[PDB]
């Protein structure tokens, strides 16, 4: 629901 859209959102965090 909001775990597959958050996982791809947090992936941007890595980006220094």
């Amino acid at each position: 629901r909001q775990i597959k859209i958050w996982f791809q959102n947090r992936r941007m965090k890595w980006k220094k």
